[PDB]
């Protein structure tokens, strides 16, 4: 019956500048690559070895900050156009990666090829073959020499003999990350079986049986096997584990049902009944005038209700963002995912050898969003690109965009005869990256009154481990038959290149206590009340900042001389949420010197084009010596009117329970932390949305008034779109 | 074109029991205040006085745990239907109020009264007139008493000289809770004068003129004003005052600017500018296929997706939840908002002695949503009773209840060449209590695997204080020309009955903790990893529980019993949110016994019927002698397979600064927690529904397909419906 709803074009529009951090285009990448052809003898790499020179990654090497900032607030010129490459050079004596800065692009005379290594605290362009990627031609030569070793006919026997099944259903590899030792020169590495499975459970499924090899140097046929590893005894060979266990006294553990998999099936049993009311459509958001942010497709800058930003991509951690503005003055330089690890604790030597970057094995070279389901149906989506190995991906529905209602009011208030009540609408940028078993949701989610909240929800498929009931119950809870759920924790760092009210800033807290105090109005009479006392963080701290007890403290970064009117430096709180914590481990053999950001909830350091990033994707087996080592940030300079970064922890002590199988739920998996302004302005700057309603009550007249700012009401009809399936297949990317 | 959305009726339903724990109906609040009228000399509240008796209150004394669970579990009789009742008696040579139970109901020959006590940790009925509930008769002495004393000639011209507005221009009030001295039996309070506003905006000008009187007794003729307070000094006498202000060495202070109060407007300010598309509306939540919930009206009890429970209403707390069960088991007998305290801290003699119990004031009596906006256009709407002071109130509107679709998912799954992912649909249930300046929004949101998270959000006007410059820099910000945002905890109490796999629990946590081990698989060789270690909690602690440093821990309320298949007691996890933190403060003058509960993170106690409710509203002023000192609670009983209830606490440690003008925002201002199931089941118990995807794709043909479990998506037509606005009018209910 009634009207339809008044229906509005999607709007697009122009950035005000160009997107000097935007991913490399097709063409940039193919002259880059055919420069590094012409000038290096490269081989493709499918057709690579250990000896061999090959390309790896090919991406934008992002301008520095003065240079982008004169760019975008004086008119300044646009920044040079850099590739960062990494090749493969085993040509020579020795292997190693190189990183090689290629530039400037567009290709022409003018452009050289050097290596790179500013942003490396190591000072080094070269990473060592011993601790070098776990790439493509890595992975493919300890595949092949573990299925030397475990498919002999000895070996065939023992596993089978063992686990229950045949080699042919199970899967062996090995854990992350290698152990490099630096003294002797030697890698060694451990790894497990898990049976295989046609839905992608195999973590579910783990056989309890280990081993440790040596993988020394670039000649496999030298490659040997250590040690076999089972029921916590070893052995030093095939044949010394098959004697053991002809004899008559030989403890073989329970081996898993494979036949009876079902509990690890994440999909509905056609079996199971409907719960009353199921059998109808959950609620849809919907837009009943349409889209309410806009954008520019081709410089993906984004504008919100006075906020603006833009977007960029790369493999290695995913989205960032660059010049966050809220009504027109920057808040935030740069906002950067920089790390996530998940460092296992327990009894066997597969899972308390894990310690993962997930960066190494790429946060940005994943999976596309299911319309409808990972974000709503009025979500817009972003294709990214990435270059690895030879190819370029087109990543479709790479990120998605959308306007969510939450489900609370932004504020209110009802008092003497009106009701003033502000909706609270808000701006949510999404990216799901699915690394194997885990999926992490990340999504930043922004405000009506310049508030921006950036969280990560993490479900999927837990690493769990086999339950050896002798030696398991001190790193996790029997979940299973013969399954533990491993202890573990997931951390992750964010850049936080606030610059607030100019670059120049200052790191404060308030710091909040109980006190005795006696007052000039009860001369004689204590009370033990509450103060607080502003500090000023004057210099860099080794030991980082953790969240206050009993939350007794507000951080700030302010600006070093802007005030608002009432004297307060403009500010914003670092304001954490849940998800506050650092890894529990001190000292792991798997990290020593990888993840050192991880080890507080918070670090703040003075700005520096050279500590561009917390972790790299080659970090992860250069165990003492990584490309970046955070703590060479950390060198007691002074802070009190410097360019300030807040490195920014949320995480996640991971035990799981029945609640995880089959898999584990976003809704008890979250971390957060807020930006929000304080004394940033001289009031609350919501106040100017149209989305709010002031009722008034006529105490004479007993006449109600309601004022909505143009805001109809009325019934009116509008179609539930259904959502772009059609641009959803599965894979990660268009190569 | 499309085909309209298939509409579908609201589902009612008929509870499984009838409601014990509802309201008294009107009817039998008429038949108790008759029987009273007949039994006692009853003056109307309206004519009544310290010499008077009149009744106050009457409600419903709920039912005890054991008979109510034979009645829900095991077929027995209803248990009996009792009242409640307060009564002020002043015919005595001392004034108290009493409690007495009038029962049983319907009235009837068997129906007695008696004194009411048991649940009163310290033993009486009687709460003597010193200590008394600040009611109407002594609100309206305490006004009377002020304008007598500050609407002198001289004190006139003392206010109007310190102030700039004369006395018709401002109002006086006093500090909460009152000040009685047990020893000496005086009872003395302070107060303040604030500009009157047109909009509620009183808390925003405070005029830093204060005061101090002695209350003893009941003749008011013998009240007397002790101090003006001015500056930080001292004045026993108005004409003291005024003869130091002839003088010329006499400070005044700045004066509030009246004639420029914007700063205060809650409202759209109409000459703002509209932001880019906010004149396009914002999101909106649709049910294309109807309401997924059921309720029965007559028992306000709710099913929906396999939970169920019953409401409650109460003058003191507002709504409370019985016999919360989920796939017919039940998880928590009973939970409740217990109280809400709001306690200052200031250089100045009002807000320092502000201790607030919002349950003395009622949090139950307050307003009605506002469709649209306070609830989403899809909620359903329920009524609610209360009785005061000779009147019934009827308050529609009073609660909502809706279901979300989150803007994330529950759970995904990529891999494997599928994607399983299931939506998070959440029943939501909510209600909003504005007390005076500060509104508080509780919510109550119900998850599909059997999670519940609890949370409250506020807004509002602050309580802020004058800002002398001298003095008020240790206890707030100065936020405007002479305003400080004076610095204050929110704490809210509540009672958590979870009754896991039975009444009989235990309660545990999980330890978290780093270790220096050695292995039998690698001897010699020290791994500083990590561990979990199950702790029984024995016995009850006086000290309570504060949550682990890092997060390193997990605690559990434990099935005594029951296990699930892998030997694990079945348990549900008591996990924090934000706003996981308690008192500053620990030995207030304003309130030394009467909030016991607010100094730690959370309380496990044995169940007892007794033990009813951890404050009362007749609390606040009887500061060392309480109805319910929450201590007595605390007395190192056995907690090891007993039926065990968790107190849990949510708070803010509030510094208001720019963000808070003109009012606080509900999106940083929140806290929560959930009740999360953890071994509770075998799996993850969300598998069932049908709002999920499987999606899968064939490698060999390249066909995807897509599996919607009866959620056809395909686009239709409905209409957006205008919220119910004419259902909701100003007031505190209809009398
Ligand atoms: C961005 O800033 C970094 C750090 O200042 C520059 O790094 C220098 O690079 C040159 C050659 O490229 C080296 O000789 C210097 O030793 C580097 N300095 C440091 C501190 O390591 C980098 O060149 C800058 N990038 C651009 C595009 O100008
Ligand atoms: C609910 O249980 C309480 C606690 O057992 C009962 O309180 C007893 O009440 C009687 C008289 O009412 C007193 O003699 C006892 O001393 C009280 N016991 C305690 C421990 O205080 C209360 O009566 C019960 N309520 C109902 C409706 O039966
Ligand atoms: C280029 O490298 C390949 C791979 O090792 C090698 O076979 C070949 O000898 C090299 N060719 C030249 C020009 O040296
Ligand atoms: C393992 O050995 C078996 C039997 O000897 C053989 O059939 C199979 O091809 C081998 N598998 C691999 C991956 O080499
Ligand atoms: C479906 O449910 C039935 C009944 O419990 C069970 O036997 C079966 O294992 C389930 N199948 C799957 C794939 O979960
Ligand atoms: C990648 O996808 C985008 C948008 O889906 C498309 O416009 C672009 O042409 C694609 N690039 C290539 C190289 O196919
Ligand atoms: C009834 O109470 C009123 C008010 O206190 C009082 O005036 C009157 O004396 C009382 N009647 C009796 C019999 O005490
Ligand atoms: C205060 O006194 C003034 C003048 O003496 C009078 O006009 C006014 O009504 C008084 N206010 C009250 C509340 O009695
Ligand atoms: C409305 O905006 C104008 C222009 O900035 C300002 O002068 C005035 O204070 C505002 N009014 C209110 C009620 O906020
Ligand atoms: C209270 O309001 C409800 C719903 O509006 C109504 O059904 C009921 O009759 C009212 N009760 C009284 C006593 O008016
Ligand atoms: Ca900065
Ligand atoms: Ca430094
Ligand atoms: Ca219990
Ligand atoms: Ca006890
Ligand atoms: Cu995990
Ligand atoms: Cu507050």
């Amino acid at each position: 019956a009634s009207a339809e709803c008044v229906s509005n074009e999607n709007v697009e529009i122009e950035a005000p500048k160009t997107n000097i951090w935007t991913s490399l285009a097709k063409e940039e990448v193919q002259e880059v690559l055919d420069l590094l052809h012409s000038t290096y003898n490269i081989t493709e790499v499918t057709k690579a070895d250990f000896f061999s020179n090959y390309v790896l990654w090919i991406e934008t090497l992002k301008p520095n900050k003065t240079e982008a900032l004169t760019y975008l607030d004086e008119d300044g010129d646009l920044p040079p156009r850099n590739a960062r490459t990494v090749v493969y050079f085993g040509e020579g004596e020795e292997g190693y990666f190189e990183e090689l800065k290629v530039g400037p692009l567009p290709v022409s005379d003018e452009t050289t090829i050097e290596p790179l290594s500013f942003y490396n605290t190591n000072g080094k362009s070269k990473l060592p073959f011993e601790v070098g990627h776990l790439d493509r031609i890595k992975s493919a030569a300890k595949s092949s020499f573990l299925n030397k070793n475990l498919n002999t006919t000895i070996m065939r026997d023992v596993l089978e003999g063992l686990i229950g099944v045949p080699y042919e259903d199970m899967g062996c590899h090995s854990a992350a990350p290698q152990l490099h030792d630096p003294a002797t020169g030697a890698t060694v590495d451990y790894g497990t079986c898990n049976i295989n499975t046609e839905n992608d459970a195999e973590n579910l499924v783990p056989t309890g049986f280990f081993f440790k090899f040596d993988m020394t140097g670039r000649d496999v046929s030298q490659w040997k096997m250590l040690e076999y590893i089972y029921n916590n005894k070893v052995y030093t060979s095939a044949e010394e584990l098959y004697e053991a266990m002809q004899k008559d006294d030989f403890v073989t553990l329970p081996k898993i049902d494979v036949d009876n998999l079902d509990w690890t099936v994440i999909q509905r049993n056609d079996s199971a009944p409907i719960r009353h009311l199921d059998d109808r459509k959950s609620p849809r958001l919907v837009e009943p005038e349409g889209r309410r942010w806009a954008y520019d497709g081709e410089e993906e800058y984004f504008s919100w209700m006075d906020w603006g930003f833009y977007t960029s991509w790369s493999r290695d951690t995913g989205i960032s963002f660059y010049d966050i503005t809220f009504k027109g003055e920057r808040i935030v330089y740069e906002l950067s995912l920089q790390e996530l690890i998940a460092e296992y604790g327990s009894d066997d030597p597969f899972n308390q050898h894990t310690f993962y970057s997930d960066i190494s094995y790429g946060v940005g070279n994943r999976f596309s969003l299911v319309p409808g389901y990972d974000c709503p149906a009025t979500a817009g989506y972003f294709t990214t690109d990435t270059f690895e190995y030879d190819e370029f991906y087109n990543r479709t529905l790479s990120y998605c965009v959308f306007e969510n209602q939450e489900d609370y009011s932004l504020l209110r208030h009802t008092g003497a005869s009106y009701s003033a009540i502000t909706q609270n609408p808000t701006l949510n940028v999404r990216f799901i990256s699915t690394i194997g078993n885990y999926d992490y949701n990340f999504l930043y989610k922004f405000f009506l009154d310049g508030t921006l909240e950036v969280s990560v929800r993490a479900a999927g498929y837990i690493q769990a481990g086999y339950w050896n009931p002798e030696t398991s119950a001190p790193y996790g809870l029997k979940i299973h038959d013969v399954l533990s759920g491993s202890f573990h924790d997931h951390v992750l760092n964010y850049k936080v290149d606030l610059d607030v009210g100019g670059t120049k800033n200052r790191a404060s807290k308030y710091v909040m206590k109980d006190v005795d105090v006696e007052y000039p109005w009860a001369p004689g009479t204590v009370y033990n009340t509450k103060q607080i006392a502003r500090e000023v963080l004057e210099k860099e701290d080794f030991n980082g900042i953790n969240w206050p007890e009993n939350g007794q403290g507000i951080l700030l970064i302010e600006s070093a001389e802007e005030t608002n009117s009432f004297g307060n430096p403009r500010a914003y709180n670092i304001m954490p949420g849940g998800g506050g914590v650092h890894r529990i481990v001190k000292n792991s053999r798997s990290g020593p010197e990888t993840q050192n950001w991880a080890r507080s909830n918070l670090f703040l350091t003075k700005h520096k084009d050279e500590e561009l990033r917390s972790s790299t994707a080659l970090n992860t087996n250069a165990l003492y010596d990584p490309p970046v080592n955070f703590n060479a940030f950390l060198d007691d300079e002074s802070l009190d009117g410097e360019d300030i970064v807040a490195w920014v922890n949320l995480g996640l002590h991971h035990l799981p329970n029945s609640n995880d199988l089959p898999n584990t739920i976003f809704s008890t998996a979250h971390a957060s932390f807020m930006l929000t302004p304080f004394n940033y302005f001289d009031s609350e700057n919501s106040r100017d949305t149209t989305q709010q309603v002031f009722y008034t009550y006529d105490d004479e007249t007993e006449e109600s008034n309601w004022e909505f700012y143009g805001n109809d009401w009325s019934s009116c009809g509008l179609e539930v779109p259904e959502p772009n399936f059609e641009d959803y297949t599965y894979g990660r990317g268009t190569r």
